[PDB]
């Protein structure tokens, strides 16, 4: 008896009945204990004696054994105990070997990380992926990870070790071909990694989520070639109520918080600080095997960010056999600011970027039906390289409504460089243009339409304060075609502007071009007493359909025409009134209108 | 001693003190074990021996006993163990009998479902409600369920069995008259049911929530008469960060993801696929006993959906003694699309539907103060039956601002059928009208105002591309009264349209009707040299207050009037200018304005 | 053996091996039990015998001991058992003494409150703070609370006891200088307190959150001087998916649900009922030590509320050495209503309030770059004291876009009282003005611009129904300066209004003032046949740049001018047309325009 009770089967010979209930199951102590399971149950030497965790012990083989055993039982949750730091100090083996895998996740085996997991000095200067859900070296020959949840109040610490080379990959949790998997509550911190979490693989996966997780200082070296904290690469997956922070200078140039790469994915309720970018929202053709070649229903909403580059970078590219498409996106409720910095010191500040592909090609995209609404954007007044939308690649549609944009540019693209084809750009008049950059815009165009062409587009400029420093509210170079488009400049705060709307190739004369903007016109009248016509002295208003006065008449003996039309020769003509006769000569501020 | 230790009281005679702390309580092993509790503690035969779960065992009596026992202790959480499937194979008894109840929930007894719960072939072809919080057959004679939470990573599987008859009801969790109850993390799957979760009962209840739950393939038969995945029927209750998916053809015609039926309820952060409808937002007078006769503070926000019918269906009906009212609703941030399908193959595609009551009556509603803002809606170009708002019943107010609507119709109602009375419909100009359906609108009206009357309403039409296929941007039949309303068509992309705004009963002549729209007018001038009047040849502009040119003057020897007013006889009249005398005859595009 | 097994070390001599796995660690029963920990392990008398909880026992010393012990082990989670009420009946000691502290929180020690915690009659009429994370009397000399999480389905009950005096402070959870701390799932109820949760202290702290918590009846006495349910006073912290309810009359006058006092803080997804206020969003200079003197990235979004005072109260104040600043705020998606009540019976109803400081000073603020968009606001028609924005202090910027405001006033400030300096107030035309208060506005101005000055501001008034009861759509007293501003009144529903826009000091004549509004003008023409001028009989249109007809011409023999300009003497002048000669005299509705 004493032999049995002191042996490992001793709890299995001690009876128990729930709260002495006569109806309850007659069990043994071991049975109630077998309901839960922890790392302590596999953290032992060959002779079954428990090993204590610490900086001089590799917990990898033990945690792996635990995962492998519970995998056999059909599932369950392993606890990684609180009040202990569990150091990992070696590479995993078999299926995860090809992915630099430390621990292999398995279906139905959840990890409750309450304690801390720290990478040992073994992993300094080399690649690693701390948790991997692939069961094969080649991911195309891998099976799925299902129903695997990592959660708790625990920490995952990458040791603070730098990358050994730019080519190396480093990840916290690679769920792999992951269906119904999540990370909740976990702090990932102190490292130099490519991602902290990757969800899915080339579209394979579903219902994967990252929630209430923290991501702190996950870039620290100039070697690090790129970073995206959470990579969503399966559909019906997303990031929610998370926190992302960086302090590293290098992070401001390379780090993005989230990437959405498949349909029905989201990023919301999250706070970001110290990153270059908020989110990539893209279809990479090379990732279209699992969930097809379209990224639709892409949601970036109610996020808070202090970034140094671009907030949302839209993108779409092609392979030889597959073409990427992006459509039905929504960016709403976000309050974003470019952080304090020198002009041109980080990648170009923007709220929306229509970026080219990895290879720098700008003539492969298919971005359309994008709604940008109810967002707040601010950039410090000194930051020249700041824009509401940086439009550097072919755009098939994007709609801006009821946003608040307080930065240097509204619409922008560098002169030279790319020559984007633009369709269906809608800038509703409900977008407010802020005044922080007033007086800073010497020689610059508020909307600098540096494109190959613009069609089926609306730009309704409305100012809410003066900036007479800008060269124009909106400018089109002669190289930019314009047709079936609406371009207006509201007169408010524009009276003293020499240029409002500028069409360098006279593109506002287009048969289906709808424009209105203020201009200053010199008029001469005939000498006739009574009703008398006034004509403009310049002859470049052949495109004008109507014009009306925006200035007072300080004269008593006459009044120029309130409204005007044009003549074959490009003069404006109206009918004023001479109370007394005499040739009149005035300079008046007119709202020039064409088919509007 | 050995007798005691091996018996069921053996753990109660084995001492324990937390981590050998001298200050800790001296307890027995049983006591620490009595803190937690699982299904294993009640899953036994009469002789106390544990029964193993499986497809040939009914776990119902055991789970019920567990719930009944913990209910007596005052509360606690029962675990349904992971790595086991717990098959249910019989009806429950007593209070839940009248509700086809399987398991009876009780106050303060939470169910941690980590394992799987599967319905046995017993329940094929008959009704069931797997969890019921009613304690009585008649729900009006039932007490409350309080502080009852069902959560975990577990699955609830309905077996995939079809309904036996349309009359049958099937539910996953009927919380009943439920206060502080929730379902979190649970996957409900593989079935044919009326609802998966019902919260509250006719307004009785509070603080009930469904979060992070998954709902997969819960309709599979033509017998199934109706489905709504989550039914919210108590105030201060809602659905949050959930996932709803269907593959069944039948689901596209009958299935709705959520219904909000009482005040202060919400649906947000959720993804829907394969449903007919997103949400019903309604006051049913028959459900007004618990929380009164008003549904106010109704929030549908930040959801993603691919549906085949209507996204949000607003509704309000009456009984002999009670009348339903709906007001103070908000629909924001949602990105919805009608899924790929043939025209007219599922219920009419719409973003907002103002539906009639169950009985088809359209003259009982009281829907007002509804805000629809910052949403994205898309329907494939072939889908004729798609609309921003389908307005088929009496409407007392709905406000559209800064939405993106890319579908066949903006405002729509079938000609014939109903004759809705419409008050306070506000379509702000900040709503963008998409171009996907351009060229598809032969013989159709973009805003087809098929109503009995329209009052205190605003329709500010703004196009962002051409569609000359449409018959009109907006049309009112002579049967539709119009008063104290504003109806405008912006000129952008409208130059080549024969009809822009059409008032078939000349309703734009109304004393308090404010309209502006483009039209083509033929004018003849007198021969007088100098200032010379032009008059329209048609005499139907007696309602016009002002008009101005939208076209150029290609002539040199004269210029028609820039602006016009009218005469008693319905002619337009302006003052142009003959440089040389002669009778002039022109056809000009005018913006016709009335009191605007 | 029997001696050992029955003693407290008995579980430590009973062997166990996880599920009889030969690879699993050979442990003792005690070891598996030592993984979890509860209040039962410290809830005993000096002799180690367990004490049962109840209304005649003080659980404070026992819970404290438990917290102190687990603090030593490095961390872990203590459970407060379900099915038991744990009464607290004494003050804590040492570091928390100066804060009226009951229990002292410590780093890494989480409290799983599943049971109920009730304050005993000891605490009636005196102050208390049930949980305190300060370790010192003076908070400036306190260390941090880190990684401390309070969660579960449990209740925290304040006993229902009233305050003994207004000076007393009462709190549920004072996290103190708190980093990575949270309260989740907990119901705080039945009391009279200053706050339920306070996060951070004067800016020190990070990543603190309140989620899924309930707050019910936490004010009940006229003694209670103030209440804010959750006070966020550290950065990167926020409230999410919470519920706040009051029934007390006193709560409607003093209670606010949330306060955001540091940068990157949020309040969203929450429901509020019975409060005076929704949220304070403020920088108090006195709280600028920890996180600096700027509150930026302040997010109030997707909340539901029935309040009786102000929804969001913006604020900013100064000390002798520090000045507060507030900027980059966003208020979106909220649906708020003033609850049913008598006019002037609670603090002034408003959606946004720009309040003065505590000391009533209105000339210290620095509020700018605030976006208010996509919100719904309603106030019962009888409530005179209701406004979209109550602007009672100096404002440096606030932008309103695409909101739905259905209340008595749009912009308001009491005449007399304060004289706010206003810059950058942008009221976009996409804001809808509701009609619930139509006919109630006798002698009142819809926008009552009672300010010292207004500059760089936009007010685009758009009505959607008639209200001829109002004195004006917008009024500026002669004391209010106006410059570099845009003020427009759309003509829709305004035809029968005697006053539309009123400038009592003729401020619309300002050189950079851009206005348009309807007015009624009397005109007389000369007798000349043919083209003939009409002049206004009044001479106060010297500021007018253009004007156009808003009324029909019922005459046949002549037509007045469609458009007009002005003369040096302040007359309007246009060119009409006399078909037959004769002096004409008409009264016409004109849209008066200035530089627009
Ligand atoms: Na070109
Ligand atoms: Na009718
Ligand atoms: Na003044």
């Amino acid at each position: 008896f004493r032999a049995i009770i002191e042996s490992p089967e001793g709890a299995g010979h001690v009876g128990y009945q729930y709260r002495r209930n006569t109806g309850s199951t007659m069990r043994m102590v071991s049975d109630v204990l077998d309901e839960r399971v922890s790392l302590w149950d596999f953290h032992c030497d060959p002779s079954g004696n428990v090993i204590q965790p610490g900086p001089n012990v590799d917990s990898r083989q033990y945690l792996q054994a635990a995962i492998d055993y519970v995998s056999s039982n059909g599932g369950g949750t392993i606890t990684i105990p609180a009040g202990y730091t569990w150091y990992l100090g070696s590479y995993g083996v078999g299926g995860i070997a090809g992915h630099s895998g430390i621990i292999q996740l398995r279906s139905n085996v959840n990890l409750n990380i309450e304690g801390r997991i720290h990478l040992s000095p073994f992993f300094d200067l080399k690649p690693f992926q701390v948790f991997v859900g692939f069961d094969n070296g080649d991911p195309a020959s891998s099976g799925n990870l299902e129903n695997c949840h990592i959660y708790g109040h625990g920490v995952v610490d990458f040791g603070g070790y730098e990358f050994g080379a730019s080519s190396q990959l480093r990840n916290g949790v690679a769920f792999g071909r992951s269906y119904n998997c999540s990370v909740t509550g976990i702090t990932f911190q102190n490292g130099d990694v490519t991602w902290a979490i990757t969800l899915g693989w080339n579209g394979y996966g579903s219902n994967c989520y990252v929630r209430k997780c923290r991501f702190i200082n996950l870039v620290n070296s100039s070697v690090n070639a790129n970073h995206s904290t959470v990579y969503v690469n399966c559909p019906y997956s997303g990031v929610e109520s998370c926190y992302f922070s960086m302090s590293s200078s290098f992070a401001r140039n390379i780090a993005c918080s989230v990437e959405l790469h498949q349909h029905d994915t989201f990023y919301r309720g999250s706070t970001v600080n110290g990153y270059c970018r908020g989110a990539y929202v893209v279809m990479h053709a090379a990732e279209a095997a699992g969930a097809g070649s379209y990224a639709y229903n892409m949601q970036v909403e109610n996020n808070i960010a202090v970034i140094y580059g671009q907030f949302v970078i839209l993108g779409s590219d092609v392979t030889a056999t597959v073409s990427g498409h992006l459509n039905d996106v929504i960016v709403s409720g976000n309050i974003v600011s470019i952080g304090e910095r020198a002009a041109f010191s980080a990648p170009f500040g923007a709220f929306i970027d229509i970026g080219p592909d990895n290879s720098g090609a700008s003539n492969v995209q298919d971005i359309q039906r994008v709604l940008v609404t109810g967002n707040s954007f601010y950039a410090p007044a000194n930051i020249t390289d700041s824009a509401a939308i940086t439009l550097r690649a072919n755009l098939n549609g994007c709609t801006f409504i009821a946003n608040n944009f307080d930065c240097r540019y509204m619409v922008y693209n560098a002169p030279g460089t790319t020559s984007p084809v633009v369709q269906n750009l809608v800038w509703d008049k409900s977008n407010v243009i802020g005044g922080t950059h007033a007086n800073q815009r010497a020689g610059q165009n508020l909307f600098d339409m540096q494109f190959a062409s613009v069609v089926n587009s609306t730009i309704e400029v409305q100012l809410s304060c003066e900036d007479l420093s800008m060269f124009s509210c909106i400018l089109f170079p002669a190289s930019c075609q314009l047709s079936y488009s609406k371009i207006t400049v509201d007169s408010a705060w524009t009276k003293s502007m020499s240029n409002t709307a500028v069409f360098e190739g006279n593109q506002q004369a287009g048969a289906n071009v709808y424009v209105s903007y203020p201009a200053t016109v010199n008029l001469t009248s005939y000498n006739t007493q009574g009703a008398v016509p006034f004509f403009s002295t310049d002859t470049n208003y052949a495109w004008v359909t109507s014009a009306y006065s925006l200035s007072i008449n300080e004269n008593l003996d006459f009044s120029p025409p309130a409204t005007y039309t044009n003549k074959a020769n490009g003069q404006l003509v109206g009918v004023g009134y001479n109370e007394i006769g005499g040739v009149r000569s005035v300079s008046v501020r007119l709202m020039l209108q064409r088919q509007v």
